[PDB]
DNA sequence: CATTCGCTCTGCTCCTTCTCCCATCCTCTCGATGGCTATGAGATCAACT
């Protein structure tokens, strides 16, 4: 579909509206959602109230 | 004979360990699980006479 006109996505029973980004599998349309994680190579400084360290650097 | 010394016996902390628990009811969709072929010997007793 990609860079099809709209007569085009038509023609092949899509419709020009639809967005994709998402799969066919098994014929299910499947949508990956975005993961939050730490961000990498950053040396963060944290501290616990009830721990046998007073402060913690990781990376 | 008045210590004194040494030895046994509590019992008071401070871990490590480990076990337990985390609102109620209801609806829907989706993925997965999902298990030889065949020829022989040979024991059983259901069942004929």
């Amino acid at each position: 579909l990609n860079g099809l006109t709209d007569r085009d996505l038509c023609e092949l029973n899509e419709c020009p509206l639809d967005p994709g980004g998402y799969f066919i599998i098994n014929g299910s349309e499947k949508v990956l959602i975005a993961q939050e994680k730490m961000a990498t190579n950053t040396v963060y400084v944290f501290a616990k109230k009830d721990s046998k360290y007073a402060y913690t650097g990781e990376c």
